[PDB]
């Protein structure tokens, strides 16, 4: 079987992508947040502290004929961010643009953090990271693509992000239409449960490619691009009048510069990234000092290949037993 979905941008930034999500019988659509560094569908829910509700759709387990109650497990997550969201589990029937699970893990937030309530265009996230990284205690749950995988013509889904603009998530084919040239594929690294590889250097507008590994995770459900404190200091030097800002935490610019643009390797290919991609606008309304797309991940701790690097490109997560990444121009 086969699934394909649209996702869509929240907001004028790109800060974050939107697909519609099927749970229960009769459907309930929600719109979920696909985030490939993280292993856990949860949802706002009837469940869900009524204080920490604003304006989010919300999954009733109880308006379902296929939940059921998963006795006494319980769930709670941390991101890297510093958001946070905990509650317990059912398990019902879940599709993805026609991609149907039965089964499937659906955690119930009962208390979600600040950061979730603020958004309303966000119902909740699916995880699509490694079932390793699942916290639901006692008994650790599988992915929704985990679940799917034997019943995928290919054990494959692939993220077209689009810039300022729809793009699509496909499961279990890759669409031969929706890029350029050829697929690059590169090997991951599990043991951190994260899509993890090595990049193989970079370069700055026109200038010489760097040859240096650089490993990092695929991260869908990352806004920017997270990279060695060297990398984001020859990057940002190009760009008349860019600072790192501690108040603000990150490089900003003035609005008014053009921004270079950057490549990334993957094996002998190259991935370019559009100077506009790495431009995220004022850092307030109406100041002339912009956001930039490009930050440093020494406070991190990872690298991560976030939005504003995979949108670039069409990207293959590919679950074999050997798992790959793909990327290829589009
Ligand atoms: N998008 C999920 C996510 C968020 C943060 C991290 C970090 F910070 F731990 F790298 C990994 C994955
Ligand atoms: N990386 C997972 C993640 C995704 C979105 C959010 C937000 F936008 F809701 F804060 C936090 C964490």
């Amino acid at each position: 079987s086969t699934g394909s979905a649209t996702t869509t941008p929240i907001d004028s930034l790109d800060d974050a992508y939107i697909t519609p999500v099927q749970i229960g019988t009769p459907a309930q659509t929600l719109n979920l947040d696909f985030d490939t560094g993280s292993s856990d569908l949860w949802v706002f829910s009837s469940e869900t502290t009524a204080s920490e509700v604003d304006g989010q759709t919300i999954y009733t387990p109880s308006k379902s004929t296929t939940a059921k109650l998963l006795s006494g497990a319980t769930w709670s997550i941390s991101y890297g961010d510093g958001s946070s969201s905990s509650g317990d589990v059912y398990t019902d029937t879940v599709s993805v643009g026609g991609l149907t699970v039965t089964g499937q893990a659906v955690e119930s937030a009962k208390k979600v953090s600040s950061s979730f309530t603020e958004d309303s265009t966000i119902d909740g996230l699916l995880g699509l990271a490694f079932s390793t990284l699942n916290t639901v205690s006692p008994t650790q749950q599988k992915t929704f693509f985990d679940n799917a995988k034997a019943s995928l013509d290919s054990p494959v889904f692939t993220a077209d992000l689009g810039y300022h603009a729809p793009g699509t998530y496909n499961f279990g084919f890759i669409d031969t239409t929706a890029y350029t040239g050829s697929i690059t594929y590169t090997a991951v690294s599990t043991k951190q449960g994260f899509w993890e590889w090595t990049s193989t250097g970079y370069a700055v507008g026109s200038g010489t490619f760097k040859s240096t590994s650089i490993d990092g995770i695929a991260d869908t459900g990352t806004t920017l691009l997270y990279l060695p404190a060297t990398v984001v200091s020859a990057y940002w030097a190009q760009v008349s009048g860019a600072k790192s800002s501690s108040s603000v935490g990150g490089y900003v610019f003035p609005c008014s510069a053009t921004l270079p643009s950057f490549t990334f390797g993957v094996g002998s290919a190259r991935i370019v990234i559009p100077g506009d991609y790495i431009d995220f606008g004022p850092i307030s309304t109406g100041s002339s000092s912009c956001f930039g797309g490009i930050q440093s991940s020494a406070g991190i701790g990872i690298n991560i290949f976030g939005d504003v690097a995979l949108k670039a490109a069409f990207v293959v997560f590919n679950g074999a037993t050997t798992p790959t990444l793909g990327f290829a121009s589009k």
